[PDB]
RNA sequence: AAAACUUUCAACAACGGGGUUCUCGCAUCGAUGAAGAACGCAGCGAAAUGCGAUACGUAAUGUGAAUUGCAGAAUUCCGUGAAUCAUCGAAUUGCGCCCCUUGGUAUUCCAGGGGGCAUGCCUGUUUGAGCGUCAUUU
């Protein structure tokens, strides 16, 4: 009953998102994740049911939008599934599986929750692709980060570059900005929607690309020190240069470029470190031992992106250490009221 | 030889959609070209210079055969006259007159150089003229 009540909280009695509630909801998720992990079998019994509930909604909206039936909201069925509560769900599940699938908790012992990775990935990928519209690019980014976390913890190979490169043909990633009202920067971390005012604006394009570049950095930083990275990079550098050579937006080409040369640089790094290897690809034991001495952040893509992460992390801190003060200032006013 | 076709979403791509008038307040004019406008101006010009629809300018005065990258006027030239000429006080490039000084065969003709002179009016100096009037034997 504890698990059922907690995850039902994440379904219906979910807290409206805002920069105020993010640490609290993050604690709720990071906490309920632990409860599922305690009972290996029973958790598998519970989550597998509830994730299936999500799939039902997922299947109901896909069919409803696609079919001609005027039953319930054929055109705008996205409202049912493109909600924070649903994204809260799919994030909490990635956190749960990540927690249960960690290498130390694995301890050389298979856990049942790992078998739910495939259903969770299929659901998330099915949600990301259901609308390739700019209005919901922030939604894609959050689930993308969740999948990156799941792959980091479990080591499962998630293909996410096809999605990202598929969005790189949009009207925001490709066409020049139309308006520039100089509104506030969009809170990509803590929002799910663009709100129709940031659409086709200099700020929104500049922030979308800011997130996208760092997401590429993270995803290809996962394999920064693996021997397979060269051939994980080649199809991406070619396609990126194709887009870079054809993209009109100057700022985007500059950012995309940086990732391209750093990817080639880490490819050269791994090549020079792999030229000294005597064991073939089949020997999994040695393949997992490659550069265990070298820290991930010391690689050219790590040393870059790690710093970028700080340049992002600090920003969020200065937001909180700012917003916190606003309330403090607000409190002063009721003192004199 | 597993694709096509209909429908609904979704993208992506086409297609698609200064004047004029009224009111209000403020009070500050110059013959030396204000504020404002704009073809960019020259026969053909980019910069430089010059100028203001009278626009590389108009008037007046002087000089005296040019301007010049091209074209084209010419100057009746022995001068009323070009010049992206000068001066400059306000294509008219209008209309003129005469004196002084040197030379080239020089009494004719020519070439230089210099200097004045528009007209009207007032005052005064100088010089003449009038059959206008008049004195004129101490």
């Amino acid at each position: 009953t504890t698990l059922k009540t907690t995850y039902s909280t994440f379904i219906k009695s979910c807290r409206k998102t805002n920069m105020r509630s993010m640490p609290l909801i993050n604690f709720q998720k990071n906490s309920a994740a632990e409860l599922f992990g305690i009972d290996e079998v029973l958790g598998y019994q519970v989550g597998f049911e509830y994730i299936r509930q999500l799939a039902i909604h997922l299947r109901n909206t896909m069919n409803a939008t696609t079919k001609k039936s005027s039953k319930i909201n054929s055109a705008e069925a996205y409202k049912i599934v493109y909600n924070w509560q649903f994204c809260h769900s799919l994030d909490f599940w990635s956190r749960v599986l990540s927690f249960a699938c960690q290498p130390e908790k694995e301890n050389g012992s298979e856990s049942p929750l790992r078998q739910l990775i495939y259903p969770l990935v299929q659901v998330t990928l099915g949600v990301i692709r259901l609308i390739p519209t700019p209005q919901f690019f922030p939604l894609r980014f959050y689930l993308i980060k969740s999948l990156i976390r799941l792959s980091q913890n479990s080591g499962v190979f998630i293909p996410i570059y096809p999605l990202l490169s598929e969005i790189l043909t949009s009207t925001a990633f490709t066409k020049a900005p139309k308006k520039s009202p100089n509104l506030a920067a969009f809170d990509f971390e803590h929002n799910i929607k663009c709100t129709q005012a940031y659409l086709n604006t200099k700020i929104y394009q500049e922030g979308l690309s800011e997130q996208f570049v760092d997401l590429l950095g993270d995803y290809f930083a996962l394999y920064c020190k693996n021997i397979a990275f060269p051939e994980l990079v080649t199809p991406v550098i070619i396609s990126l240069r194709r887009y870079i050579k054809t993209s009109t937006n100057v700022k985007l080409n500059k950012r995309l470029s940086t990732v391209v040369e750093k990817l080639n640089q880490n490819s050269t790094f791994i090549q020079e470190k792999r030229s000294d290897v005597e064991f073939g690809p089949t020997n999994k034991s040695e393949v997992s031992r490659f550069l265990n001495d070298v820290a991930w952040n010391k690689t050219p893509l790590g040393s870059y992106v790690a710093v970028q992460r700080e340049v992002k992390e600090e920003k969020a801190r200065l937001m909180r250490e700012s917003m916190e003060e606003q309330d403090k200032e607000r409190e002063t006013e009721e003192a004199k009221l």
